[PDB]
DNA sequence: CTGGGGTCCT
DNA sequence: AGGACCC
C-alpha cells in the first residue's frame, strides 16, 4: 500500500542559529566557518556567490564584506536540532533523523485518520498547500492525490509550528517515500514545500543531472559508475543488472538502481536517543604527546559534562587520529568507572592514553592531524 | 585553506 | 577496525 513521507531540511541551519542569537546578523551576509571552511551560510550571502562549504579564502574573495562566526562548537545546533524532532514526533511519533537539520515522518496514519473525519462535501474541498511538483493537475478523485495532499496540508502545520514554537524556518517535501521526499524538498527554496504526484516521479528522477545526486551514492559508488559510462540517471537504470552486481556487489546494485528509479521501500525509523557521543579536534600540528593528552582532556571534559546530561551511560570508549588515512582503537568502559558517572577524568586520560599509545610511537616522531574520542555502546 | 559531527554494514 | 554512506 501507498505511503504519505515528509522530509524537512533547516534553512542555512547554522547560520540560522546564529542569526536567532545574534539578530544584529540578520541583515549582514552571514558565514558560518570552522577552521578554514565556510560550512554554510545564509541566503543574503549566496547571493552575493558565496556558497556551502567553501574556502575562507573563496568566500571572502567572492564577498568581502561577509561577516564570519565560529561554528566548531555544535552544542546550539544539536540543542535547536532535538527540539526540531521533538517537536515533529508530537504528530507522529515515529521521526527519522538525517544529521542535524533533516527529519523524515511517515503521516499515512495522520491522512487516514484525517480523511475519516471528512465528510464527501469537503472532499471536494480538499486544497494543497505549498507547491506541486512540475505544476501537475491534481486529480481530486485519485485517491493517492487526495492523501498527499493532506499530507501537504500537515506539512505546512509542521513548518508553521516550527517558526511559532522554535523560530526555525525550512523546507519540507511530500511524497510516497523517503528518497521522493527528499529529492522534492528542495525543490523550492528557502522556507517553501512541494508535492510530488505520481505521475511526476519520473521527471523529478530525471530533472537530476548525475547519480550522486542521489541519496544512496556517494562518491566511491559515483567513481565506480563514472568509470562505468554512467553518468545519468537513466545510464543507471538502463545498465545491466549482472555487470552492476558483479562490479558493485548484490545489495549495493540492487538498491541503487532501485533507487535510480526513484523506488524506495524503505521504513522510517525511529531515531531516538543518540546511538553515540562525539567530539573532533582539528589542527596544522600535534606532535608533542603532552598537547596530545591536553587535547584529549579538552574533549574528555566536554563529552563527560554531554554524558551526564542525557543520563546514559557508554559502555565503550574510541579514540580515533590521521597521520600527516583515518585509524581508531577502542576499548570497553571499566564497570566502575561507568557507575561513578568521582574524578572519573584521569581514568579516563589514562585509558584514552594508552590507546593513543598502542596506535602511535612516542619514540619516533610523529605528526598528527586529527584527535577525536566518542563515548558510544550506550545503555 | 578539507569541519564537526552522525548512521549502519563488513 | 575499517568502510561506506548521510548532513
Ligand atoms: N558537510 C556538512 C554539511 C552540513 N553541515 C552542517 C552545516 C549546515 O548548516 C547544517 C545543515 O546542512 P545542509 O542542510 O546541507 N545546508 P544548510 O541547511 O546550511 O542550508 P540549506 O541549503 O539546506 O538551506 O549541517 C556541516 O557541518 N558539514
Ligand atoms: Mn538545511
Ligand atoms: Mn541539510
Amino acid at each position: 500500500s501507498s505511503r504519505v513521507i515528509v522530509h524537512v531540511d533547516l534553512d542555512c541551519f547554522y547560520a540560522q542559529v546564529e542569526m536567532i542569537s545574534n539578530p544584529e546578523l540578520k541583515d549582514k551576509p552571514l558565514g558560518v566557518q570552522q577552521k578554514y571552511l565556510v560550512v554554510t551560510c545564509n541566503y543574503e550571502a549566496r547571493k552575493l556567490g558565496v556558497k556551502k562549504l567553501m574556502n575562507v579564502r573563496d568566500a571572502k574573495e567572492k564577498c568581502p564584506q561577509l561577516v564570519l562566526v565560529n561554528g566548531e562548537d555544535l552544542t546550539r545546533y544539536r540543542e535547536m536540532s532535538y527540539k526540531v524532532t521533538e517537536l515533529l514526533e508530537e504528530f507522529s511519533p515515529v521521526v527519522e533523523r538525517l544529521g542535524f537539520d533533516e527529519n523524515f515522518v511517515d503521516l499515512t496514519e495522520m491522512v487516514e485518520k484525517r480523511l475519516q473525519q471528512l465528510q464527501s462535501d469537503e472532499l471536494s474541498a480538499v486544497t494543497v498547500s505549498g507547491h506541486v511538483y512540475n505544476n501537475q493537475s491534481i486529480n481530486l478523485l485519485d485517491v493517492l492525490h487526495i492523501r498527499l495532499l493532506v499530507g501537504s496540508q500537515i506539512a505546512a502545520e509542521m513548518r508553521e509550528a516550527m517558526y511559532n514554537q522554535l523560530g526555525l524556518t525550512g523546507c519540507a517535501g511530500v511524497a510516497s517515500n523517503k528518497l521522493l521526499a527528499k529529492l522534492v524538498s528542495g525543490v523550492f527554496k528557502p522556507n517553501q514545500q512541494t508535492v510530488l504526484l505520481p505521475e511526476s516521479c519520473q521527471h523529478l528522477i530525471h530533472s537530476l543531472n548525475h547519480i550522486k545526486e542521489i541519496p544512496g551514492i556517494g562518491y566511491k559508488t559515483a567513481k565506480c559508475l563514472e568509470a562505468l559510462g554512467i553518468n545519468s540517471v537513466r545510464d543507471l537504470q538502463t545498465f545491466s543488472p549482472k555487470i552492476l552486481e558483479k562490479e558493485l556487489g548484490i545489495s549495493v546494485a540492487q538498491r541503487i538502481q532501485k533507487l535510480s528509479f526513484g523506488e524506495d521501500n524503505s521504513p522510517v525509523i525511529l531515531s531516538g536517543p543518540p546511538q553515540s557521543f562525539s567530539e573532533e579536534d582539528s589542527f596544522k600540528k600535534c606532535s608533542s604527546e603532552v598537547e596530545a593528552k591536553n587535547k584529549i582532556e579538552e574533549l574528555l571534559a566536554s563529552l563527560l559534562n554531554r554524558v551526564c546530561q542525557d543520563g546514559r551511560k557508554p559502555h565503550t570508549v574510541r579514540l580515533i587520529i590521521r597521520r600527516y588515512g583515518r585509524e581508531s582503537r577502542q576499548c570497553p568502559i571499566p564497570s566502575h568507572v561507568i557507575q561513578k558517572l568521582y574524578d572519573v577524568m584521569t581514568p579516563m586520560v589514562d585509558i584514552l592514553m594508552k590507546l593513543f599509545r598502542n596506535m602511535v610511537n612516542v619514540k619516533m616522531p610523529f605528526h598528527l592531524t586529527l584527535l577525536s574520542v566518542c563515548f558510544c555502546n550506550l545503555k
